[PDB]
């Protein structure tokens, strides 16, 4: 039973998320792109787009573009791996959206200006069933990260769910364990060293909102604020208010690193944790928590689809000597390639959940 | 006689020109800036964009944000060295611009929207009597290049002057004092690395005219076509249809070189060459076109105001020993810092051209 | 009969090399790779090296370090898909080297340090066969580029070889056809943007020999000379005299491409030359020389193990549009990748003939 | 009396510390530096990487390369100002040094390989009388960070000063201020995002000591241990066995920050350390520890002589709203230009004091 899905606004994280659903061969047999939706309709360029990647190499699947009709002057219609999938013109309001007409029960918000639980049910409004937010959610909308919270998911009173950041499916499960184990955490901070994204500039640019966020990306170390901290707090409920970080974003295109600074609640060591993040990594977090024990620096994490990968050396190295409550741990991610997966994983759970329930 | 100018599109263009203006010492006295357009009229974020910028440093003057009303929430005036500029709203049409009502003879159009002769009309139908336009343009306007052919400019017949591109001031001097010093030139293909640009995108964005300048910028070496080539035709009508290049926007925040490959008319050699252009340079083209002994590098360029600079040493390392037609020049230039000199230039030579012939 | 090679310096050259076997599946079934020589022998971090490269990623295979004797401290055997290789302690004088007692027919020379086809000969002395030198040489040594003049070696005269540079590989083969075509060349004079390399300093640093390339290579554009081009002399008689050209280090750590300019012997057209590209590349050039219709970037090319793969859009799209005679070729190469796969067909071409004249 | 000093080594360190001299305009009246040493006495080059900066740009003051004799074939003394300085040929032993003969002083030991108090003792006995190493420093040698403890140094006792390192003389004054203000400080862990140096690889290269340290700089993101925190114990004594930190290098030429997460001894908010700090910078830090309310990237320190400028907005802006211990405070610092600039000041104190003390 296919589960029907649309991607609304084809840009990086939408591109991400489909080429997601096909590196993991769901495309066709387990999930059905019914459609994309965006601001252009000519298949030809997403073809151009989806073949070729700066950062992530050429897919493993073979992609075309079709016209619907022999009428058409530009071709409009996506072929990947056979499968068919329509290019759907760009709209202001997400109820305007032939949702209900094309079959589509589940809608990848991925705009990026539909981050509000409320606008985000305009798809719903528009023959959709269940819209999942590639980015954190405002409104109320209920925020799972997958591995932690997923179990929370109701089939019938959520509609609207958020996948939260890329950054904070990389904290979330950390603190998790942190906290499963009885770690504690009194408080805690955390700093980002995040790769430069779509929303910076080439050179000093424009950006009202973020002054700094302006400036020369790829030539300087831009702070900035980030709520990845607090948003941990909507899924781990013992961590509201005890939690808040900053980001750094510096010169690389792809893969950011997250240094969690807090004290535990009972005498622990850095060894201890070192244990328990392995121990985790290899069992209820295997596939979202992984580790490493090799030195290695944000390239070798290139399509590393887990969610966060504790840096076992890089923490045992930088903690002092005896210390009992004080800790760093240490975790890298591919914010674009981990995040793509977790959002995929979270429209199959979400399917399955709703199927079951009936 | 203060000129009274105006800046419409405060953006990098915009704002390099205004501080072209000051840093040359001429605000207040020489030139006057009555205000500048833009889709924001906050003066802070102004100053701040000006007394903070990744690729020049800080200005040399002093620049502060003040309210024209204490009844205003947000400055909406800029002070520099006591002059003051009202920060002006965006309007759709140029010809709903209070540039009469202002007193504003000169409109420096920087906009990148109006490049076409007839849509940047609409200044002058604002109230504007002349205007020079900060990049390439249409609808057959007269194009200058300083130290080429301002002398071809019309007090009368001209009313919309386009300044050429970045590029384009580089490769005229080189070309205009080839031809001059008889060298001739039957042919020509000039390769030019330029350093990325505010059209380009940080990640792989989008980008339907050029799909390869949407690309990574800061991580690629990206193909790109180029008019200022042929351009150089129009402002050194001996060059129709005998010139043309391509180019490679690379990892850099600024400054770029020209990589010029002619045939000459008559046998002549390299060294030939290299002294003509250094003596051109310390006499009818000192000021625009400069030369170098020295090893430098893509950095050493960096607020150089110079149009061109030759690169004598890579020039005579690089040509073929005997050869007497087929040669390579080399040739530096800070495409923001530089071009923006140029445009001010532009301005007080029409300026005291329109002036003299009353 | 395995071929039995040794290879002498195991820095970035060397390790391509070694993976560029072992990636094309010839490790201990076609190639033997007997021993690796360099002035350390910690297989641990040689294991290290392979597993994790910033720019072409994970290998296809495994490797792991292990100790010859459970005596040794720190491992000194690379263990590659179950081949063993000995690591050799490095020696003053290539002639001071176990190559006979150890069985090393074939020597791969990519120290760097012994580019003279004298110092080179030592291995012989030391007990070796062939020596491939991989790197430009002197001292009279045959230079062969796989697709265009390897047929010129002499298994019973020729006894070192050079697989000249990376950049040559690249224009060879578009020279190449480009004469073979009839096509003729006049002159030509080559740019060739190029990724920096190991020589060059992250920051300002020491360069007696070349001044501007010891400047902060990922921040600057850094003019160089190149012997690539009066190489391409040496493996096609027929351009003695006729090219040269020049370089530009640009902010990227991989993939060059390569801008001829050339004038040719009779009229011809540009659509001529760019169907004739093709057309070799297709045929008597196919695995050495390419192309391709798309709009790519640098980054595209990561990992085309072609030595020159030809830019069909850049050039079609930047040449004068009736030209008869002065034209401009664009093609792209991996430096690093390409030239590592030559070097190794190299060593087999040689190796089979060198077999077959018994 | 201007003060006799000599540089040994000069490197980036070595230059930028003359430079910082010249700068500062004490050459030849405050400073008389007799001589450099280095492996090389070619005052030409030294003339082009003075002249020559792609992170700081041209120099404010002359500097020209001249012949000690018309007899010697390359220039061998350098004249900035109108100041002669001699370049002597470097040797093994510092001791082997003219410093007597040449009249030297107060040697500054910047080639980093005499970080020892022993070996770098050695000037003393070739004539010197002080040593100033600007690096951190082994064997005992009293370090001082000024602004933070020059009161310590004793004439007749220290003769080999360490002025520690350019990340210590950022984190030094921040941790002096939380102490001296009465603040506390439990314990502590730093985190600084580095820009890449000296030391680092353009591409993966070797490195025996530092495995990730030898990967690709401009691409990615290396973590590294540092001794910066500890190093701040011998400075603060009270600050022993409770701080430690790490490092991240990032793809920058140069500037960096510092990201400080400690735990105060008693409850307050970190409204109330910012005014301390801000404080602290107008008095009896003024010229050490400066701050901004700018919305400042890593480019606008370029050139900023103050060995740590603390973020204001960035740090009241990413702390928990109602925390009273666990805090974070954020700090720049031009990591080259700064330490340059302290290096002379050290210097001119000791050489104030040793006078003073007759
Ligand atoms: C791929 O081709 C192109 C071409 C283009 O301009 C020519 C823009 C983009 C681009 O920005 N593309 C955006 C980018 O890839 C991503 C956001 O980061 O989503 C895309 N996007 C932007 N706006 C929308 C949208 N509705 C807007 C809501 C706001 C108002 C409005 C009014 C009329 C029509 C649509 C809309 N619906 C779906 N995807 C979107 C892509
Ligand atoms: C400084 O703050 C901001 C804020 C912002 O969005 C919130 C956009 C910009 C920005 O892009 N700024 C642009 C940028 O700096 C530069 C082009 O590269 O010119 C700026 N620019 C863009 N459009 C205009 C304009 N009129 C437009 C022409 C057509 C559409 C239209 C409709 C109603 C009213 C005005 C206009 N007038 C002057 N400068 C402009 C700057
Ligand atoms: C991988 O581990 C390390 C560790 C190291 O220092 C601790 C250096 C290197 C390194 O530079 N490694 C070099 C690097 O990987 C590559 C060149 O790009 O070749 C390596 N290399 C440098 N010199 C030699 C050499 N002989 C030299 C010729 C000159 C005189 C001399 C005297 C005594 C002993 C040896 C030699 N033989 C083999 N490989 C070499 C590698
Ligand atoms: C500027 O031009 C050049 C040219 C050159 O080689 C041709 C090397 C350098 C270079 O490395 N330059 C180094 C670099 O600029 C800086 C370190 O960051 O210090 C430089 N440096 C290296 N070794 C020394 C030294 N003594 C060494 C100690 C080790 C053994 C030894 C043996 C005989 C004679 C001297 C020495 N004394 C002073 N500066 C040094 C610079």
């Amino acid at each position: 039973a296919p589960i029907k899905v649309g991607i609304n606004g084809f840009g990086r994280i939408g591109r991400m998320v489909f080429q997601a659903i096909c590196d993991q061969g769901l495309i066709g047999t387990e999930i059905d792109v019914v459609a994309v939706v965006d601001m252009s309709t000519n298949a030809e360029y997403f073809a151009y787009q989806m073949k070729h990647d700066t950062v992530h190499g050429r897919p493993k699947y073979t992609v075309e573009a079709v016209k619907s009709s022999p009428s058409v002057e530009t071709a409009d219609v996506l072929v990947v791996n056979g499968h068919r999938i329509k290019c759907v013109k760009a709209q202001r309001n997400p109820a305007d959206l032939p949702w209900g007409k094309l079959g589509v029960d589940y809608v990848i918000e991925s705009t990026g200006l539909f981050t509000d639980k409320l606008k985000a049910e305009g798809h719903i409004k528009g023959g959709a069933k269940k819209v999942v937010i590639s980015a954190p959610a405002s409104g109320g909308a209920k925020t799972i990260v997958m591995g932690v919270n997923q179990h929370e998911y109701s089939p019938a009173s959520h509609h609207v769910v958020s996948n939260a950041s890329c950054t904070t499916n990389c904290l979330a499960p950390i603190v998790h364990v942190l906290t499963k184990e009885n770690f504690g955490i009194e408080t805690g901070l955390m700093t980002t060293i995040h790769s430069y994204t779509a929303t910076q500039k080439t050179v000093d640019g424009v950006s009202l909102k973020d002054w700094r966020g302006g400036r020369a990306a790829a030539v300087n170390i831009i702070p900035s604020t980030t709520g990845a901290a607090k948003a941990v707090g909507m899924v781990i409920p013992s961590t509201k208010g005890k939690l808040t970080g900053m980001s750094f974003r510096v010169p690389t295109p792809d893969v950011s690193v997250v240094d969690l600074t807090f004290r535990a609640t009972r005498d622990t060591s850095i060894q201890e944790i070192d244990k328990a993040i392995k121990k985790a990594a290899q069992t209820y977090m295997k596939g979202i928590l992984g580790f490493t024990d090799e030195e290695l620096v944000s390239a070798d994490f290139i399509n590393d689809n887990r969610s966060s990968v504790y840096d076992s050396k890089a923490t045992l190295q930088n903690n002092l000597p005896g210390e009992k409550r004080f800790f760093k741990v240490v975790s890298w991610y591919d914010n674009e390639w981990a995040y793509s997966h977790r959002v995929v994983d979270l429209v199959r759970y979400m399917a399955a959940k709703d199927a079951a329930s009936s």
